């Protein structure tokens, strides 16, 4: 039974959020697509990318190395679909801007646009961790950009509560 999401809070007609770890969710939900928050060389570091890769026993990194050897690096805001291995049917690797290095935060719109090629996705908040974007800003861009069904896994309970509170204020406009 694929895409068996449960316990999400509905934010908009197509964006849902849950205080959960993205790997544990993938194991529970068996999603068609899980989203990786990637860099342009698909060298999977210490955030979601490392978590997903470790859960595939490094199969994600070997596949990514093979992709890069054939195709070269991605562009910021770009994506590629590879295997989801034991976690999902497919993994959508998306490159958000690295705001810590001064890349353009507006490319987060381009990054989330990639979600619109998939009916339903399990995803993290792009650029909001190692890449240093404000998590509330990443959620705002997600809500304004994605039209397909996005289930957001936010593992930190304090961040989750902060995101919901900030989302409500922006939506009500006070
Ligand atoms: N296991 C997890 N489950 C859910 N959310 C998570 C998890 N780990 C981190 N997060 C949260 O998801 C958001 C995404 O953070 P990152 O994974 O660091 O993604 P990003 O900010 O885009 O940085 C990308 C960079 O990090 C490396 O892992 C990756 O190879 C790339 O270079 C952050 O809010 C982070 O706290
Ligand atoms: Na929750």
């Amino acid at each position: 039974e694929v895409n068996s999401f449960s316990g999400y809070l509905k934010l908009t007609d197509n964006v849902y959020i849950k205080n959960a770890d993205i790997v544990e969710e993938a194991k529970k939900v068996k999603p068609t697509v899980v989203v990786n928050a990637a860099n342009v060389y698909l060298k999977h570091g210490g955030g979601v990318a490392g978590a997903l890769n470790k859960a595939t026993n490094n199969a994600m990194q070997v596949e990514s190395d093979d992709y890069i050897a054939t195709n070269g690096p991605l562009k910021v805001g770009g994506s590629c679909v590879l295997s989801g291995h034991n976690l999902a049917k497919h993994c959508l690797h998306v490159v958000g801007p690295n705001v810590n290095k001064g890349e353009d935060i507006q490319l987060l719109k381009s990054a989330y646009e990639n979600f619109n090629q998939h009916e339903v996705l399990l995803a993290p908040l792009l650029s909001a961790g190692i890449f240093g974007a404000d998590p509330i800003h990443s959620l705002r861009v997600c809500v304004d950009t994605v039209r397909t069904n996005v289930y957001l896994a936010v593992f930190d309970k304090n961040l989750y509560d902060k995101l919901v509170s900030s989302f409500l204020e922006m939506k009500s406009e006070k």
